[PDB]
């Protein structure tokens, strides 16, 4: 899909059947991600936010894994998080996926179409 990477961390693949989005930080430093967020845009729908916890760390070089509640997977930070307010990331023809950081600014994007 279509994707963006301003900084240490990208939005590395998101999943088709709506179940986790996956980060990764892809420099050598750490990288602060309290209170940033994620956007998800399926097709026409409303947007959908997940907000990280007011503090975590993604280490360089590591993923974390962004799960759905209703997706199977159990909360086991830091690599594995479970989003508790939604079931599903959605499905669709269309899914915008950004990576927000805790000022509002887009820092990373992937985009199914």
């Amino acid at each position: 899909g279509s994707h963006r990477t301003s900084g240490r961390v990208a939005v590395e693949e998101v999943d088709e059947e709506g179940k986790f989005v996956r980060l990764r930080n892809k420099s050598n430093e750490d990288q602060s991600m309290g209170n940033w967020q994620i956007k998800r845009q399926n097709g026409d729908d409303p947007l959908l936010t997940y907000r990280f916890p007011p503090k975590f760390t993604l280490k360089a070089g590591q993923v974390v894994t962004i799960w759905a509640a209703g997706a199977g997977a159990t909360h086991s930070p830091p690599t594995d998080l479970v989003w508790k307010a939604q079931n599903t990331w959605g499905c669709g023809n269309s899914l915008r996926t950004a990576l927000i950081n805790s000022t509002g600014e887009e820092v990373a994007m992937r985009k199914l179409v």
